[PDB]
C-alpha cells in the first residue's frame, strides 16, 4: 500500500541553510528559563500562548508577530507572551493537515518546502525576540526546529501515546499535555508523570537517520485543560481536581487553561468570557499559571478553498482579532496585579 | 534532555541476516487474502487472533506455536487461526515496555537485539505455516518485520493518533483499530475511515533513513471492540451500534471482538464467558467476523522480577492455558457450523 517513497532533506541541511542566530539563541535560552519558573510557581506572572490556530501564511505571521512584540513591553512585568506557531490541524478523518504537510495549500504535499519555511519562520520570530510555541507531532519533524521552541504541546489526540510521552521526555522545551478529547484529565496527568522519567526509544537524528535515544526526562511538563465531550473544564472545580490529581502523582507543576477549542466550544467570541472566569481565579490562587488564546489579524475563519483568501484570517479554527487580544492581555495583567501581595 | 544517541541497525541488515523464506512468503500471501475476505464478509469462517499477551520468551513462543499449528487442521474449515505475536505492553506511566525495548528483561534496553529476535521469531513462526499478528507501534519498527505480518492492530491508546492512521494506510496487512480506552467506538470508526485514504506522511526506509511516504490507503481496516471505562462492549447491542456507525462512514468491513482486556475486565477466567455470548451472536448474524483471545502454556500471570520465572506463563496480562484455548476453538467452530446454511 505504498505508492512512492519520496526524498526528505535531513534537518542537518536546513540547519546549515537556516542557522540558529544569536538573538534567537538568547531569546530561547532566556524565555525557557522564564516559562519553567512560571510552570513551577517560582514566578507569579502568567504565561500566555497566543496566536493563530495554525500558520498558513508566513508573511501574515510576521505582521502578526510585529504587533504582538509591540505589546510585550506593556505587559512583561505581569505576563510572559509566547507566540503560537502551529503547523498542523487535527482532522476527524481527512482534510488539509497543515503548513508542513502542504504549504502551498493545493495537495502538492511539498513537505520539504513546508519544513524549510516552518524553520525559517521560527528563525525570524525568535530573531525578533519573540518566544515561540508549537505542537510536537512525531519523531521526525522536531529535529528541524526544536531548538527554536520555548514551549511545546502534546495534543489531546496523542496524550495517551507512548512515543509522545517518550519524545517529550527528551525535548528541552517545557511541554504541556492536553487532556483527552473526551475530557479525561487523568491521562494528561499520567502523561506528565511518564515524561519526567528517562526513556529509551526510537527516534531520528539531524542527519536523517534512525537511532535509539536515551532521554533524561522532562521536569517542566504540565497539564493543559481544553474541554472535551465531558464539557468545558476551565472552572475552579476542575482546576482543584486537576491539582489534586497532580499531587497524587507527586507532580508540583501548575495548570494551563486553553480558552479556545473545547472550552470556548469552538466559538471564538466565548474565549474572552472563559478568560474572565480564569482571571477571577488567578486573583485568588496561584494554581493557574497560563492560558492559550487563538488570535489573528482578522476575526473568525474561512474555507481553505476560497479564491482569493482573506489576508490575515484563519483558514482553520475561528480566532479573535488583535484588538480583542489586547483587551484579553489587559484583563490578564490586571488579574496578576491583584494576585500580588 | 538527551543523555545519548545510540546506534540502531537498519532493517536492511536484519532482512539480509534473516531473509523472507519461501514458506513464510506463501503463508503471508495466502493468509492475508484469507483474512481480507473474512473482514469483508466474503468468507463466513471466523478469524481468531490467539496467543500470549506479550512475548518475553521466544523459545516458549515456538513451543506454543507448535501446539497451535497442531489444532489448525482440526478447525480450518470453520476458523482462521492467526497467532498473536506482540512485542509491547501498554503502561499507565512506567514499566517494562516489552521484548523489543528490553529483550533481556533487565533494563539493558538492547533494542537492536530485540528487533533481531522479534524478526527471527516471526520468520520461524510463518515458516512453520502459522500466520502472525502484532501491534504496529510507530514509524520505525514496522520496517523490520511488516512483510511477515498477516494482520496488525492499532492499539486503544493510539486510535486517535494521526500518524497511526497514516501508517495503517500504507501497510499491506489487514489492520484492526481498537476502540478508545474510555470505550468510544466512533473514534475507531473514524480511524478505519481515515486509513482507507491515500496519505503523504513522514516515515522511515529499510536503509534507516527518513523519507516522505505516499500511501494508497488500506481497504482492509476494521474495528476491534475491547471494552473500556464505558464498560464491556461485546454484546449484540454494542455490535449493532458499531455496524450502524460503520455504515454511516460507508465502511462495509465487519467487527472483531477482543475477549480479553476491557471486555473480560482483565480476568482471564471471564474470556470464555465473553466468548459464549459472541458465539451465540455468530450463530444468527454475520456481523462479527473475528475474536481475540489471550492464551499461553500456563494459565494466569507473574511478576517480571520473579527469579526464577515460571516457564510458559505470562509476564504481563493474565492468559488462559492451551487446554482452555482448545475448548474456545471448539465453541467457535460450532458457532460457525450453526451459522451456515
Ligand atoms: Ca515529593
Ligand atoms: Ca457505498
Ligand atoms: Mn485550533
Ligand atoms: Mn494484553
Amino acid at each position: 500500500n505504498i505508492k512512492k517513497e519520496k526524498v526528505l532533506i535531513p534537518a542537518e541541511v536546513l540547519i546549515q541553510d537556516i542557522p540558529l542566530l544569536k538573538t534567537s539563541f538568547e531569546t530561547v535560552r532566556k524565555s525557557r528559563k522564564e516559562i519553567a519558573n512560571i510552570i513551577h510557581g517560582n514566578d507569579d506572572r502568567v504565561a500566555v500562548v497566543v496566536g493563530p490556530c495554525s500558520i498558513h501564511d508566513p508573511a501574515a505571521a510576521i505582521e502578526y508577530a510585529t504587533k504582538l512584540k509591540e505589546q510585550v513591553k506593556k505587559f512583561h512585568k505581569d505576563i510572559l507572551i509566547i507566540m503560537r506557531v502551529y503547523f498542523e490541524k487535527p482532522r476527524t478523518t481527512i482534510g488539509w493537515k497543515g503548513f508542513i504537510n502542504d504549504p502551498d495549500l493545493d495537495n502538492s504535499y511539498n513537505i520539504n518546502k513546508g519544513l524549510r519555511l516552518a524553520r525559517n519562520l521560527l528563525s525570524d520570530l525568535t530573531n525578533m525576540g519573540l518566544p515561540c510555541a508549537t505542537e510536537f507531532l512525531d519523531v521526525i519533524t522536531p529535529q528541524y526546529f526544536a531548538e527554536l521552541i520555548t514551549w511545546g504541546a502534546i495534543g489531546a489526540r496523542t496524550v495517551e501515546s507512548q512515543v509522545h510521552r517518550e519524545l517529550a521526555s527528551g525535548l528541552s522545551a517545557s511541554i504541556g499535555f492536553k487532556n483527552a478529547t473526551n475530557g479525561d484529565v487523568q491521562v494528561a496527568v499520567d502523561a506528565v508523570k511518564s515524561a519526567t522519567y528517562p526513556h529509551h526509544f526510537l527516534s531520528t537524528t539531524k542527519s536523517g537517520s534512525t537511532a535509539i535515544f536515551a532521554t533524561k526526562g522532562n521536569q517542566n511538563g504540565h497539564v493543559i485543560l481544553r474541554g472535551g465531550a465531558s464539557g468545558p473544564n476551565f472552572s475552579k472545580e476542575h482546576v482543584d481536581d486537576c491539582i489534586a490529581k497532580l499531587k497524587k502523582a507527586d507532580i508540583n507543576t501548575k495548570v494551563m487553561i486553553d480558552c479556545s477549542h473545547g472550552n470556548s466550544q469552538k466559538d471564538h467570541s466565548k474565549q474572552i468570557s472563559v478568560l474572565a472566569d480564569i482571571c477571577e481565579q488567578i486573583k485568588h490562587s496561584n494554581d493557574i499559571f497560563g492560558v492559550m488564546i487563538e488570535s489573528n489579524l482578522v476575526a473568525g475563519n474561512q474555507d481553505i478553498n476560497k479564491k482569493p483568501l482573506t489576508y490575515g484570517q484563519s483558514v482553520t479554527d475561528k480566532c479573535v482579532d488583535f484588538e480583542e487580544t489586547v483587551k484579553m492581555l489587559e484583563m490578564l495583567a490586571e488579574a496578576v496585579q491583584v494576585r500580588r501581595g
